[PDB]
Order: structure tokens, then sequence, then C-alpha cells
């Protein structure tokens, strides 16, 4: 997966697992959740394309949002969103599948690095907007949690165990959006 | 109220009506949220207490999270702790029944400056931790969400009433937690 570098950043977060500890405290993430969204990997697996494709939609749809894909044209770049949607892909499949870990924390870094100015439009050499603002990534909280239900309800699995493996996933994309802060929070307040 | 000037900072905000379009559309909130968002508010009214009672139970039992209300000899503040009840229990019923205008806006910001070292600890002049981080902002959505479902399905609505209410209220938090990152974001990073 070209640009895909989990587990081998070779860069240690300015996070540590007692910072994960605190934060899966707060967000209220426990080994019951650990073993929800992992049951909700196998539920996933097979619906990668259409919850993509949803997601797709709801960002080409709304032109302040498809912004920062856009080449200095206004057109969308098409080699950028071709790219960053494989390794979106392989996202959701690490949220279920990675134990999180300092490697995990230490792609989180990476993720943040890679929305804030510090490094988007690197990993794919591509010419685009300088920076996702960070009011968007909070706010994209709700549609990344939300749209999952359905497909969470798929799978022929129980109502109940679909509903733990739904707050599973609201929870981790919650932790996720807050360690990604770390960039674009000035030093010392994150 | 004391220290609650919701209406009356005269200060504008640095996000307008337009921002506030863009962040409604990013998290998906729409007439129909604010419709059961106001249904929500005469479910909860009369249950105030019993939502104070529970999250300070929740942040009470977690010295991490507690840390916030401490005085510097690391016990809590109880001065804080019941001025900041008395403006988090009226919040509760803002998110429900205000208009989200200007003047909301003017309040969030007033809000994201309170919990930041801007304003920390000035509003009820007490001394205590000078910064609340702002991962934690983030990792609140999630019990500040969650743990108000049951009290929504209490009033006898509908369970179908029950979940667009929830819905709104987790799409309110979200949104206001995403505006109360400016005073923490680098400048133009927001
Ligand atoms: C809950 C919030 C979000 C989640 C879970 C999410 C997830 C992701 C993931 C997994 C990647 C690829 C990471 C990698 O390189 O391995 C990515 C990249 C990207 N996302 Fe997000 N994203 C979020 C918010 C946003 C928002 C609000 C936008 C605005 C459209 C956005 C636009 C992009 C762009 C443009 C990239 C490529 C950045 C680069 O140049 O490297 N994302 N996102
Ligand atoms: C979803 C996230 C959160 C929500 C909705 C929330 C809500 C509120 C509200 C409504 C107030 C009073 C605002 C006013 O002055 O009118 C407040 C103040 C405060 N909150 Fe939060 N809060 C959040 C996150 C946090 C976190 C993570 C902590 C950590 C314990 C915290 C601790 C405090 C403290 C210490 C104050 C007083 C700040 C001051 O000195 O003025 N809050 N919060």
């Amino acid at each position: 997966i070209p640009g895909y570098t989990y587990g081998e950043t070779e860069n240690r977060a300015p996070f540590n697992l007692e910072d994960l500890k605190l934060l899966k405290e707060a967000v209220m993430f426990t080994a019951e959740d650990e073993e929800y969204i992992q049951k909700a990997g196998e539920v996933l697996e097979d619906q990668v394309e259409e919850i993509l494709d949803t997601w797709a939609g709801f960002v080409g749809s709304h032109p302040h949002l498809l912004y920062y894909f856009t080449s200095p044209d206004g057109t969308p770049n098409e080699k950028y969103l071709a790219a960053v949607r494989k390794r979106f892909s392989r996202w959701i499949l690490d949220t279920s599948n990675r134990s999180y870990d300092q490697a995990w924390l230490d792609y989180q870094y990476e993720i943040g690095l890679r929305h804030h100015r510090t490094k988007k439009n690197q990993t794919d050499n591509v010419e685009s907007v300088p920076n996702i603002g960070y009011r968007y990534l909070v706010a994209f909280i709700y549609p990344i949690t939300a749209t999952m239900k359905p497909f969470l309800a798929r799978k022929g699995h129980t109502p109940e165990e679909v509903e733990k493996m739904y707050q599973a996933w609201f929870k981790a994309t919650t932790l996720q959006v807050a360690l990604w802060s770390y960039p674009y929070v000035k030093y010392g307040d994150f």
C-alpha cells in the first residue's frame, strides 16, 4: 500500500502507553471494547469497498470538504484521492485488528501529522491545500462513527453484539481523533 | 448563576454563522436535529440533578480527571466544583433550548477559553491547575454523549424518538468540542 508505514516510522510518538491508558479511561474504552472492536473486524472486512464508496460520496458532495483533496486549480486530485483511499481502507481494518500498543501510537502520531500542515501532501507527493482545519477532524467523529452502523448491522450477528461493536467503534474513533490533535495544539496544551 | 455570561460576553467569536453552517454539515446536523434536540430539553429538564450526580461520580472516581478541579495541594476545590456544576447544569438546557446563532457561538468561544489556560480558574477566582489538556475534551465526547442515553430513554417517549434525541445530542456535543479547540489550536490551523 503506497505510503502506508505502520510499524516502521522509526519515530517514537510524544505520547506513551500511560498516556493511552488515561485516554482510554476518559473515553470509557476497556477490555470489553477490545473484544468487540476485534469482532467488528470480521464483520466489516468484506464491506470495506461499500464503506469507502459511502464515505467518498459524503465528501464528494460537499465542495468545502472535497476541497482538502483538490489541486490548486480547485479540481479534485484523482491520484491523491485514490492513494489515500487505499490507506483509509487499511485503517478500517487496523482499528479492529491491531493491538493498541506503542507501534499503534507511533502511527497515530503519523496520521495526525499527515492531516496537519506538517506532513499533509508529502506522502503522495501531491500539490494540494496545506492543512486540514482541526475543527473538521472533530466534526468527522460523527459521520465516521454513525455511518458504520448499518454495515455492522449486516453480517447476521445479534443486534446486541452489533450495539457493542458500534459503541467500541465510536470510542476508538474518538480516541484516535483526540491523539491526532497533537500537531495542531499549542505545545504544552495537549 | 455566578459566572454565567451567555449572551453578554460583548465579544464576537472568531467564527461566524458561515463557519457554523459548514461545521453543521460536517457533523451531519440539520433542521431535523434542531427539532429533536429541543424535544430532548423537556425530557432532560427534570433529570439534570441525576445527570450531574452521574457525571460528578465519573470524574470523582478518576484522580487524573478530578485533577482539573484540584487546589495546588492536590485536594478537590469544593467551591470550584459547586460553581462549575451550576454552569454545567445550565449548559445541558442551553444545548437543547438555545438557537445556535451568533450569541451561542460567542458563548462557545467563551467556554473553550475557560477550559484553556487563557481563562481557566478566572471565572470563579480559584487557584487550580492551569490548563485542561485538549486530548481530554475530545475524549469526553464519548461519556458526555453516551451517559445521556438512559436519561433520554426515561420520560415515556417512543424509542424511535429517543434515538433521534440521542443522535442529535451526539452531534451537538461533537460540534461544540470542535469549536472549543479554537484557543488550543495553533493560529491558522483550526
Ligand atoms: C474522524 C475523522 C477522520 C478519520 C478517521 C480519518 C482517517 C484518515 C486516514 C486513515 C487517512 C490515511 C492515513 C495514512 O496515511 O495511513 C486519512 C488521510 C487523509 N484524510 Fe482523513 N480522516 C478524518 C478526518 C478528515 C477530514 C475532516 C478530512 C477532510 C476532507 C480528511 C481528509 C483527508 C486527507 C486529505 C488525507 C490525506 C492527508 C495526506 O496528505 O497525507 N480527513 N484520513
Ligand atoms: C465533551 C466535553 C466537555 C463538555 C461538554 C464540558 C462542559 C463544560 C461546561 C458546560 C462548563 C461550564 C462552562 C461555563 O463556564 O459556562 C465546563 C467547565 C469546566 N469543565 Fe468542562 N466540559 C468538557 C470537557 C471537560 C474535561 C475533559 C474536563 C476535565 C475534568 C472538564 C473540566 C472542567 C472544568 C475544570 C471547568 C471549569 C473551567 C473554568 O475554570 O472556568 N471539562 N465544562
